[PDB]
C-alpha cells in the first residue's frame, strides 16, 4: 500500500488478522470491501517479506563462515562441507554434525533429504545458524 | 529501490572486510562521493527493514504492554504481570530482569521514560521494546 514503512491501515490489519479475525469480519469494521483489504494484506505482507531479505543480506555479509548447497545435494553431506572449511578458517561452530541437520530439515529448501534449489547455509556474528536464498561474490 | 542493488551489496561487503571509502572507490570505478551516497543510503534501507521486522514481531507478541511518557520504570513490571496471566502467563523473567532490560534498551532518562514505547515479548520468548502504541486497535469489536 505505500513504500519503506507500515501505514496504519496496514498495522490495524495485520493486528486484527493476528487475533484471529477473518478479512470477511474486517470488512465489515473499517467499512470496506474483503476484496481491497486482501490486497491490502497482500501488499503489507509483500513489504514485510521484503524487508526481511533485506536483513539477511546484512547478516550474510557479517557471517563468520557461509557454505553453498546446490540444487539436488544431499542434506547430510552439508556437514561435512561446513566443517572442512571451519578448519581452513579457524573459527568455532558450535554446533554437531546432527545439531545442523535438525536446523535443515526445519526451515531449509529440502524435498525429503535432496535440496529442491539452490541456498546459503551461514553462521552469523551471534553464533545462530540462519539460511539465506542468495549466492553471492567473492 | 527496495531493496539493496548489486553496487551496495558490493560496497558492504568490501566495508565489511575493513576497507575504507578511499579505497572502495578505485575498484569500483567511481569517486569517494558516489560510495558515501550509497552506503548512507544502504544503511538506512536496513534500519528502515528492522523497524519492519520489529513491528512485526510486536504484532505477534504474545503479552504487550504500553509505557508512556513520564511513567515511572519501577511501576512497569507489575503492569505487566498483572496483563500477563490474563492469558497463559509465560514471562520467564523476573522482577528485576526486565528492569534491568529497561535500564538497557529502553528510551528512559535516570528513572523516567522520555518517550513512549512498549515493552512486549515476542515468539522467541525474549523482551523486546517497540516505540509504536499499538494497542488501540486491540480495542474494536
Amino acid at each position: 500500500g505505500s513504500k519503506s514503512f507500515l501505514t496504519e491501515q496496514q498495522i490495524k490489519i495485520l493486528r486484527l488478522r493476528a487475533r484471529g479475525l477473518k478479512q470477511s469480519e474486517i470488512a465489515e469494521l473499517l467499512g470496506t470491501s474483503r476484496a481491497n483489504i486482501s490486497i491490502l494484506e497482500r501488499r503489507a505482507l509483500e513489504k514485510i517479506e521484503k524487508a526481511r531479505n533485506i536483513i539477511t543480506i546484512w547478516e550474510q555479509i557479517n557471517s563468520k563462515i557461509s557454505v553453498e548447497v546446490r540444487k539436488g545435494e544431499d542434506i547430510f553431506t552439508v556437514p561435512d562441507k561446513l566443517f572442512k572449511k571451519a578448519d581452513e578458517l579457524q573459527i568455532k561452530v558450535p554446533y554437531s554434525t546432527a545439531e545442523i541437520i535438525a536446523f535443515l530439515v526445519e526451515h531449509a529448501p529440502i524435498s525429503d533429504r535432496i535440496a529442491k534449489r539452490d541456498f546459503t547455509l551461514f553462521l552469523d556474528a551471534r553464533d545462530r545458524l540462519r539460511i539465506s536464498e542468495c549466492l553471492l561474490e567473492e
